[PDB]
């Protein structure tokens, strides 16, 4: 039989919109009006009318019940999060907010007098008075790693990421701290930072898998860690767990999940200490990156990421921009497509599995040409749509002209255009080459009529519903992946 863990095993995907008043947590459907579309065009088609808009909050995305962290580190750099198990994004150009992947590293990382402050602060909460510095380190990495090891009133305490009463006492404390009752529950706080669709050895581990990783401090220049996977780093004082930190660790560096602390800990500036922390641990294990989620630029409690640095995903061109080339430009809520200057104005969406773009080249921002209200993306996509019909994909054109809800709904049926989202002009060359075939003896089903999977092996006349359900995976997250997905439906 199959081996589960090279598997993606994951529900049919589904496309929920709502009033953005209430339903986004970011901006709770209030925006200013020079933020209120994804482009200058959008809002010169609307200008002086933009009450008849009402601001759509939209998530793309798949329940999983296993992924092994190289996948998951490919779905991060799709541009998805996992909130619990369930893997979205944003409909990038129909979503109030903008909201754009970000990594970073010590590289970019400027220690500006804030973040120096923070650590300064942080050294002498947890510092002994005979502590004896070196009269110089290479890095604020090698400062911290000398003195943190040696605190005998602070202990950082990696460990598997299991619910415990104490965590989700100090989880209600910060929740009502920062005024985000979301009825956190127990069994809300388990599922959404505790239980993981990762594989019980990236859960579980060994007891020397977790002791590599609590000697991070120690590691050496070339030293690696054998840590994949999910983890809760406690931080305690005194014995009392005063912070807990939520990470994934992937093969390309650290996702952080969540960030909770004690209340009464304010002047410890923990939120600041503990990203520094996570952007030291990359550096230590010999990984590339630190993943903060999602940057919004217009809103506080996401823009602070900015303060770390670093690199924006172009879920368009599949390629990072840093942000300090594109900070001016997206300001405003914009949606950033990218195209270097020397290209011709493109006519059609961006070819995603096939002249790559090249961000040190000059480039300008194409989303208008694409994706405006007189690009070419909608009515390539409404051809596209009837050449897939005759395949037997139910798609449906989207013919109404504007992307916005006006003033004077099926949770299955994808728009035909969504950024970051495999362009149906690209499916159709994928069943026009017989690349769909490639499907077949590789796909698995899981059937819950019959409560049994299979493996499709001859694609193209499963039913239309079927082929529709894998066609809209694909779009997710392209055939390769798709190849080794489980799909339920
Ligand atoms: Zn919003």
């Amino acid at each position: 039989a199959m081996d589960f863990t090279d598997k993606l095993i994951i529900s049919r995907p589904l496309y929920i919109s709502d009033n953005a008043d209430p339903k986004c947590g970011y901006c709770n459907g209030k925006k200013d009006s020079s933020h209120k579309f994804a482009s200058p065009g959008w809002s010169d088609f609307y200008k002086g009318d933009e009450d008849k808009v009402e601001l759509q909050s939209s998530t793309v995305g798949f329940n999983s019940e296993l992924v092994n962290a190289e996948t998951y580190d490919k779905l991060c750099n799709l541009g998805f999060r996992r909130s619990g198990s369930f893997m979205y994004k944003t409909d990038m150009l129909r979503n109030c907010c903008r909201l754009y992947t970000i990594r970073t590293n010590e590289k970019y990382l400027t220690m500006s007098k804030e973040l120096k402050t923070s650590l300064k602060r942080f050294k002498k909460k947890i510092t002994s008075p005979e502590f004896k510095p070196q009269p110089k380190y290479v890095s604020w990495i090698d400062e911290l790693c000398d003195y943190e090891p040696k605190s005998t009133s602070f202990k950082a305490v990696f460990e598997p990421a299991e619910f415990t009463d104490e965590k989700y006492d100090l989880y209600v404390r910060y929740q009502h701290y920062i005024h985000s009752d979301e009825d956190n529950t127990p069994s809300q706080f388990e599922s959404f930072l505790c239980d993981t669709p990762f594989t019980d050895s990236e859960i579980t581990g060994t007891e020397k898998e977790w002791e590599q990783l609590n000697n991070w401090h120690n590691l050496q220049p070339g030293e690696r860690v054998t840590k994949n996977g999910p983890a809760h780093e406690c931080y305690y004082h005194n014995g009392k767990l005063i912070a807990l930190s939520v990470l994934d660790f992937l093969p390309s560096g650290v996702s952080s999940v969540y960030f909770i602390w004690d209340p009464d800990y304010y002047d410890w500036s923990l939120g600041k200490v503990s990203a520094l922390r996570e952007l030291a641990l990359v550096s230590k294990i010999g990984r590339p990156y630190y993943y903060l989620g999602y940057y919004i630029d217009d809103c506080p409690k996401m823009n602070y990421k900015a303060k770390f640095g670093g690199e924006i995903l172009d879920v368009c061109n599949q390629k990072y921009v840093p942000l300090s080339k594109i900070h001016q430009i997206i300001k405003h809520n914009e949606l950033f497509v990218g195209l270097n200057s020397t290209v011709a104005s493109p006519d059609s969406e961006i070819l995603i599995t096939s002249d790559k773009i090249n961000f040190d080249e000059p480039f300008i921002n194409a989303v208008d040409d694409i994706y405006g209200p007189n690009g070419n993306a909608s009515q390539n996509a409404i051809t596209s749509v009837a050449k897939l019909r005759k395949y037997g994909i139910n798609y449906s054109p989207d013919l109404q002209r504007s992307i916005y809800k006006e003033i004077p709904k099926d949770v299955y049926r994808i728009p035909n255009v969504v950024p970051g989202l495999v362009p149906l002009m690209e499916i159709v060359s994928l069943f026009e080459s017989g690349k769909m075939n490639e499907l077949n003896n590789n796909v698995v089903l899981f059937d819950t009529k019959i409560n049994a999977l299979r493996i499709v092996r001859d694609f193209i006349s499963e039913k239309p519903e079927i082929k529709t359900v894998i066609t809209d995976v694909i779009r997710l997250i392209g055939l390769d992946n798709t190849k080794k997905a489980i799909i339920i439906i």
